[PDB]
């Protein structure tokens, strides 16, 4: 319908406005079709997953250098490491996304991972590099939508 | 159209993202299809209605236990009673929503209401129970959209 | 489709909810189909344009008295002048929007503009009136979407 087109125009405009306000005020970061945001809290891995899922999203995980840089900027902004959305396989050294798929893009800090299976989780340093670590530390909660 | 379907997908995704960010940061609470939010201000009944209507919403009113609990959490978060969207009928003891319909769900604190017609408004204690009270007190402004 | 209509209803409702929350909390101001918002930062003209464009919007510019009043309220809220989206033509005294079109609506403070071509930018005083000024001062960044 000619009216359907105009209705969609207004809808898209309003979305742009709301997303623009959130972006301008630093409430969220947009990279491609992914949106990253934090509540500023520092809690453990399980708690982060819960906070994100409750908000309708998921604990963040970078799959491209650009996405990695975005999360890194948030970690730097709050000066704290960030737990990423991935866990170690049965075979130490190998990690998978929470959906089970094997991790593709990686940005390990030189020498990592080397937890020998004792560090199932992955944290991001403020410079963007990763380190396998235990899952009970308090880390900045960053979600992706 | 095949293009209409994809366009709608993106629109729905963006809405999820914006709602997710607002939710994650505690800017609003979602219960079913209703959204509750506050500006943190404590003013009287008439002022609250104005603030909500100006924002495109209405002074909040719970119609289910779950909705009641949501508003109660906000009242507890700011440690202040909340005026609800309802007023006393001509017949003391009977209350109606601002649209005129008789109140169905209620959660009166034991013994309430007992203002004998001198307390036309309804405030929510931080534990979620209600009390009929005058409309000139300063209460947390909670709106529903 | 009957389903397309219902899907659109929900979409429009959600947008109203998100816009309502942003409005209630003072994150943005809505005037007609235009949305104004600020990140609270005070920087020069070029920096403001960049901040706005990066957020998906543009440095604000009022085209009606109502739009002017909205921006003025933000300037007053933060107690700081606001750079507007317009620059002086080659012919001193004449200004155009950043798209090149000649400025229509104006609200110059009595006597302005009188920079004689040395003040290419336009700033808004907290009372809403304008003054042509250099573009290197630090002014409140207000964007429109
Ligand atoms: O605290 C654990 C942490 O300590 C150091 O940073 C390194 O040995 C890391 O590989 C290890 O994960
Ligand atoms: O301040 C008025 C308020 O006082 C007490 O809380 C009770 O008597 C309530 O029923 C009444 O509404
Ligand atoms: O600082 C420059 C500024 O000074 C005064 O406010 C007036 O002369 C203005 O016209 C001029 O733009
Ligand atoms: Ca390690
Ligand atoms: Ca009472
Ligand atoms: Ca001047
Ligand atoms: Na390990
Ligand atoms: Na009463
Ligand atoms: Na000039």
């Amino acid at each position: 319908d000619e009216e359907l087109q105009t209705e969609l125009y207004e809808i898209k405009h309003q979305i742009l406005q709301t997303m623009g306000v959130l972006s301008l005020q630093g409430s969220m970061l947009s990279v491609g079709d992914k949106v990253f945001s934090t509540n500023g809290q520092s809690v453990n891995f399980d708690t982060i997953k819960e906070m994100c899922t409750r908000a309708g999203g998921n604990i963040a995980v970078p799959r491209t250098p650009e996405e990695n840089e975005a999360i890194a900027s948030i970690a730097k902004k709050y000066n704290n490491y960030v737990y990423l959305g991935m866990i170690e396989d049965q075979t130490p050294g190998d990690f998978h996304y929470l959906d089970g798929a094997s991790v593709s893009y990686t940005n390990w800090y030189p020498g990592e991972p080397r937890g020998q299976g004792k560090e199932k989780c992955v944290e991001m340093y403020t410079d963007g590099t990763w380190n396998d670590r235990g899952c009970l530390q308090y880390r900045l909660a960053v979600c992706e939508f």
